[PDB]
C-alpha cells in the first residue's frame, strides 16, 4: 500500500487547451497572445528540473504523457492511488482574470479527459484563479461533480497569504463540496526579500514561502471556520513543524485577546487536520525521524510522496526509513493520505 | 556565570541625539521635522510591548534608564557581561541616508556616554545605516577602537537580505575591525507576504523574517568571505535550525556546480559560526530541549538572552532546563557568547 500525494502532470502544448475555452480566450490562445508560463530561472541539475529520464513536450518541468508516468511510476511502484496536483498555475496571472478563471476551467476539463478519465488510481486536484475567489468557488462547485476530484489546490505565488478574508469563498466551496484543500509552491514562490539571488538559494526559501501559509490559515480563523476541511501542504519540508506549532501555541496564549475566534490550540489543529508531504528528503537518519515524529506528538501528519517527475524525485523504496515503527511507516507511506481523501 | 546576549536600551527622547548631529540634521532634529519611529501596530500585551514594570521615556519598547536597568537585571541577577543591542535602528529609514547614517553615528555616541561609559558589564553594538555601506563601514571604522564595542548590528528591516554583495563593505569592515555580526529584527520584519493581520500573527513571522538572513549569507558566500566572523541571530527561535540546516546541505549537494564559493558544509559553517539565542520561550521540556541539541548535532550554538525590558523577558534562573547537562547549561548560559565576544 502507497498513495502519492504529488505527481505532475501537465498539457503536451498550452494550446491543448483551446477546444476548452470560449471566445475571445479561445482565439488569444489560438493565436499566441499569450505562450504560457516559464519559469524565472536556470535549473542547475540535467534534466532541467526533472529526473533525467522524463521530457515533456513543452520543456516545463513536467510531464504530458500518461503512458510514461504509468510506465514509470504507477506500474513499477505498485501505486494504490496516485494524487495528479498539476503544474499550470494560473494564479500566477495578475491581471486579465477571466482569461486566468477561463484557462483555470479549460485545464481542468482537458485533465479530467486525458488524465483522470484514463487511469481509476488518480485523484484529481481543482486547479483554479484564486484572484478571483467567486470564480474559484464556481470552479470548485462544477468539478466536484467527478467522484476522483479530491482536494482544490491553492497555488503559493508571490503575494497571496490564504488566510486573507478575501479568499473564504474558496476555502468555504471546498467544504461544501466535501473537498480538501492542498498548497503547492509556484515557480513564483519566494522569501521576504525575494527568490534570493542563485538557484540553489531560491530552493532554500521554498519552505519559507509555505511556512506562513500555516500560520496566516490559524490565526486568521480558517481552522475554526471550516471544520470539515484538512489541509495539506507539499514540499515544504517536515522538520520545521515543531517548531511552527510550539511557536504558534505560545502567541496564542500570549495573545488570545486579539483572536478570540481560534478556540484550539494551533498545535491541535495542526495535529488533527494538517498534513505534510515527506518529499524532498534532508537525508535524516532514522533515529532522527524519530525525535521529529515525536516533536510532533503525533505519526498522522506526515504523507508520502515522489513528486514525478522532479529532479528530486523520491524512490518509494528508500525515501521512508523501514528502522521506523510498521504502524508509522504504513501511516506515511498510505493511511494518512487514505483517511485525509477519505478513502478505504 | 551569566551572559546576556539581547538588551534593549535607548535614549529617552529622540532630541537627545541633538548634541551629536551636525548640520542640518541637528536643526531637523531639534526643530521636529521628524519624530522618530512608531511600530505599525497596536501591542495586545499590558506594557506596551514591554514588561509592565518598566516603561521608557519615549513610549518605545526600551528602556531609558540605566539606573532601572540595573536593579532590575543587571544586580538581581549576577550578570556578568549584558549585550546592549539597541531598538532605535536608522537603517529602517528608507531615503534620505546621509541622514539616517548621521543618526546611526548620533546614537553610538550618546550609547558610548551614557550607557557603555557607566558600566563595565556591558557589550556594545555599533549602530548602522546599512542602506549605504560605505558610510556603514566608516562607521564601523570609527567606534570599534573602544574595546566594550564588540559586535556590528544588522537590523533586519523589510527589504535587506544581508547576503547581497553590496552589502560586502559592512562585513569587511567588521571582520577587519574584530567584531563580530548580530542580527535583530525590526518593527519593519515582515513575512513573504507582509507581516500578517494580527499582532499575533506579525509575531509569528518574525523567525520567517530571520531565517533567510542565514540562507542568504551562507549561499552568498559570507561565511566562506569572511571566515574570522561568527555571526548571531537573535529573537528568531532556534527549533527550526536542523530543518534550515539541513535543507541548505541538501540544496549545497545537489547544486554545488552554481556555487563554488562554498567550501563547507552549510551545517558546518553553522555549527562553527552561526549562534542563536534561547529567547522567547516556546515552552518545551527538558527532554524536548535535548532531542533538539541532538539534531543541530552540538551544544556549541545556543546563547542565553532576557531580551529585557520586554514583554517575553526570559528570567535567568528559569528559562534553561535543569535536567540539561552542566556542560550544556554552562555553554548556553555563557560560555558560548564568551568564546563569540573573545572574553575570559
Ligand atoms: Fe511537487
Ligand atoms: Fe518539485
Ligand atoms: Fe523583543
Ligand atoms: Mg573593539
Ligand atoms: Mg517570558
Amino acid at each position: 500500500h502507497i498513495i502519492d500525494t504529488d505527481v505532475h502532470e501537465s498539457f503536451a502544448s498550452l494550446k491543448d487547451l483551446v477546444p476548452y475555452l470560449p471566445e475571445p480566450y479561445k482565439s488569444w490562445i489560438g493565436n499566441g497572445a499569450w505562450r504560457g508560463f516559464s519559469q524565472p530561472f536556470a535549473y542547475t541539475s540535467p534534466g532541467n528540473g526533472n529526473r533525467a529520464d522524463v521530457k515533456s513536450a513543452d520543456g516545463s518541468a513536467s510531464v504530458s504523457d500518461y503512458n510514461l508516468m504509468r510506465s514509470q511510476l504507477l506500474d513499477p511502484y505498485k501505486l494504490s492511488y496516485a494524487v495528479l496536483t498539476g503544474y499550470f498555475y494560473p494564479t500566477g496571472l495578475k491581471l486579465q482574470y477571466g482569461l486566468g478563471s477561463a484557462l483555470a476551467s479549460a485545464y481542468n476539463d482537458y485533465v479530467l479527459e486525458h488524465w483522470i478519465s484514463k487511469d481509476k488510481r488518480f485523484l484529481g486536484s481543482v486547479q483554479i484563479n484564486a484572484r478571483d475567489p467567486e470564480a474559484a468557488a464556481r470552479e470548485i462547485d462544477r468539478m466536484a461533480a467527478h467522484p476522483q476530484i479530491r482536494q482544490v489546490m491553492l497555488p503559493v505565488v508571490d503575494d497571496i497569504a490564504y488566510g486573507h478574508p478575501m479568499y473564504r469563498p474558496i476555502f468555504a466551496a471546498a467544504e461544501r463540496n466535501k473537498l480538501m484543500v492542498a498548497f503547492h509552491h509556484t515557480t513564483f514562490a519566494q522569501g521576504p526579500y525575494g527568490m534570493g539571488l542563485h538557484y540553489m538559494e531560491r530552493h532554500c526559501l521554498i519552505p519559507i514561502s509555505l511556512m506562513p501559509q500555516v500560520i496566516s490559515l490559524i490565526a486568521n480563523g480558517v481552522f475554526d471556520s471550516y471544520p470539515n476541511l484538512r489541509f495539506m501542504v507539499l514540499e515544504g519540508g517536515f522538520s520545521w513543524l515543531p517548531h511552527v506549532m510550539w511557536r504558534m501555541d505560545r502567541e496564542y496564549r500570549q495573545g488570545r485577546v486579539e483572536v478570540p475566534w481560534i478556540k484550539k490550540l494551533p498545535s491541535q489543529h495542526c495535529r488533527e487536520r494538517l498534513r505534510l508531504s515527506t518529499q524532498p528528503t534532508e537525508d535524516i537518519s532514522g533515529e532522527d525521524w524519530g525525535k521529529l515524529i515525536d516533536l510532533m506528538g503525533t505519526d498522522d501528519i506526515l504523507v508520502f510522496s515522489t513528486d514525478y517527475p522532479h529532479f528530486d524525485f523520491d524512490d518509494p523504496n528508500a525515501a521512508i526509513p523501514k528502522s521506523l515503527s510498521s504502524g508509522t511507516r504504513d501511516k506515511i507511506l498510505w493511511k494518512n493520505a487514505a483517511d485525509f481523501y477519505g478513502l478505504d
